[PDB]
């Protein structure tokens, strides 16, 4: 998904920064410690209200770029009993009979995401992955969370079996389980401005209010989104009729 929202003061740590470190950068740039600083609709320290950044139209945004997916090796659980039934022959004559054996399996699709430094995005992230075995999976997800959705597969199989004279005979419904997954990542980028108000006129021309691009006052202006999309499903259903065993 293409996300673009305001950067907040409580997310400065996500850019390895702080209001104090931003203020100190403004101090270095202009040669006087500002009274206060401003970001979008917020201020910090001894600041002019309303924020000079909104007054003067200088905003600052965090962005999620294009999500890139990388397939992980698929893990296959090669045998799982979904159903098991035993036919008992208590007579002196064999009989043959057609039975139906039924199992159900609950498929899961799981999304998880995070950022390396703890950005606080509000807009849902769109995650879509087509899995070979599991098929198409999509999510609209809050970054930094986990979600699982479920779907039910019921499988019935008819089978004709002869059970000898004094014996029982077991029938199983079996499947393989595929855990399919892909890792994903997206660049986080910050662009726009911070504001500062000074106790005296500073800078070229002598002004009380100044704006500097985020890159001038923050220790970094990028980060990273990461996550995984998993699907667990059953496939390769088989009927197993085991040899008749004596009672
Ligand atoms: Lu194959
Ligand atoms: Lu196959």
């Amino acid at each position: 998904d293409v996300i673009r929202e305001y950067l907040m003061f409580n997310e400065l740590s996500a850019l390895s920064s702080s209001p104090e470190s931003v203020r100190s950068r403004f101090s270095s740039i202009y040669g006087t410690n500002p009274d206060g600083i401003a970001l979008n609709n917020e201020t910090y320290f001894n600041a002019v209200k309303p924020p000079i950044t909104a007054q003067y139209g200088y905003y600052c945004y965090k962005n999620v770029g294009t999500v890139q997916y990388v397939n992980r090796p698929t893990d296959i659980n090669p045998n799982v009993i979904l159903a098991q039934d035993t036919l008992t022959n208590n007579t002196n004559e064999p009989f043959t009979t057609t039975i139906t054996i039924t199992g159900s399996f609950t498929n899961t699709s799981t999304v998880t995401s995070s950022t390396t430094t703890g950005f606080k995005f509000t807009s849902k992230l769109s995650i879509k992955k087509v899995f070979e075995i599991g098929g198409e999976v999509s999510f609209s997800t809050t970054i930094g969370t986990s979600e699982t959705t479920t779907e039910t597969i019921t499988v019935s199989k008819s089978v004709t079996v002869t059970v000898p004279a004094q014996s029982r005979r077991t029938i199983q419904l079996t499947a393989k389980i595929a855990k399919e997954s892909a890792d994903f990542s997206a660049p986080i980028t910050v662009d726009g401005y911070f504001g500062a108000n000074f106790p005296k006129r500073v800078g070229p021309g002598g002004h009380y209010f100044w704006f500097n691009p985020a890159r001038d006052v923050l220790n970094t202006t990028s980060g990273t989104l990461r996550g995984t999309v998993t699907n667990v499903s059953s496939f390769d259903f088989q009927t197993i009729v085991q040899p008749a065993r004596s009672l």
